[PDB]
Order: C-alpha cells, then structure tokens, then sequence
C-alpha cells in the first residue's frame, strides 16, 4: 500500500543555473509543463511555506495545495509535500536534489527526484508507482530543455 522511486536526468547547463529555477518553490509552472498557476503567501521561499497549484485543463484534477518541507541552498535539495487538492494521491512526498555531473566534457548537473506515495485502496502498487514516474520523467525532460534553452541565451 506504498510505492516509491527515483527518476533522474542529465542537464547541459551549469548546477547553479538549474538550481536558480529549481528552487523556485513559487514558480513550479515555470518549467513543470501540467501546472498553469501557482500562488503562495508569506516569505515565499522559506521552509513551511504553502502553495495552492492550479493545474492545466483536460487533467484529472485541477487544484493542489503543497508544502515546503525542505529547501536546502547549499546542498541543492528541494523537498515538498502535498497536502490538498482534487486529485487521488494521499501522502505524498518528495525530493529533488541536484549534482555536478560532467557531460561531454563540460559540467554539467545531474538532477535526481525520489518520490514516496500511498497506494489508493482501489488501484495497483504497479498502476500507482508508474502514473507519477512518467510524469515526473516529463517534468525532468522539460527541466532540461528551459535550462539548456537558458544556457545557450548566455551567449
Ligand atoms: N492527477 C494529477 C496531476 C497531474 C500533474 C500534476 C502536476 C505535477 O507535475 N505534479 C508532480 C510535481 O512534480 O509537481 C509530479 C507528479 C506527482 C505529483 C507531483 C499534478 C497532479 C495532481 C496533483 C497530483
């Protein structure tokens, strides 16, 4: 009644570059292609702060509310939960972290997202576990095309 993995991705574009979008806490639609808006009171990047995601149309859900748990500027580890919404996930949570990772000779980042979720009651550990991964493997590949698109535009 629990499943969990980890998706990761290759990024041409410098660690501090993916980190600047990446820590956004406030922006996810920024490079997260189902999210249209997101809205978040208070000191807006600061562990506890609470964000109320509206999604794209045409989704199962339209709306959840998620909360920073860990956002780590020195180490370049993001984790947040979500707690609300019109969706089916109970329980989750995440982490996405960053690494230096020479690619083709220049540096590069590795970015590697570990997620744990309960499993519905009426649904499949199998089903559960693999809807999130494609959806987060999305997340990464759009990830790396608006930093590497950022990369070039330093130049
Ligand atoms: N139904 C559905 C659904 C589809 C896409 C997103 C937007 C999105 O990208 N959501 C994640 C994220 O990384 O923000 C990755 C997928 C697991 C939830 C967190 C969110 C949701 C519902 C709030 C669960």
């Amino acid at each position: 009644s629990q499943c969990s993995s980890t998706l990761v991705k290759h990024i041409k574009a410098p660690l501090h570059l993916v980190w600047s979008i990446v820590r956004r806490f406030d922006e996810p639609q920024k490079y997260k292609p189902f999210i249209s808006r997101c809205v978040v009171q208070g000191k807006k990047l600061e562990v506890g702060s609470v964000r109320e995601v509206d999604l794209k149309s045409g989704l199962p859900a339209t709306k959840s509310t998620e909360v920073l748990e860990i956002l780590d500027d020195n180490e370049h580890i993001l984790g947040i939960r979500i707690v609300g919404g019109d969706h089916r996930l109970k329980n989750y949570s995440s982490t996405i972290s960053l690494h230096s990772e020479t690619i083709d000779g220049k540096t590069g980042t590795l970015a590697i997202e570990s997620f744990v979720v309960d499993v519905p009651e009426g649904n499949t550990k199998e089903e559960t576990c693999f809807f999130v991964e494609a959806l987060i493997q999305c997340n990464l590949n759009s990830l790396a095309d608006v930093t590497e698109r950022l990369q070039a535009e330093s130049m």
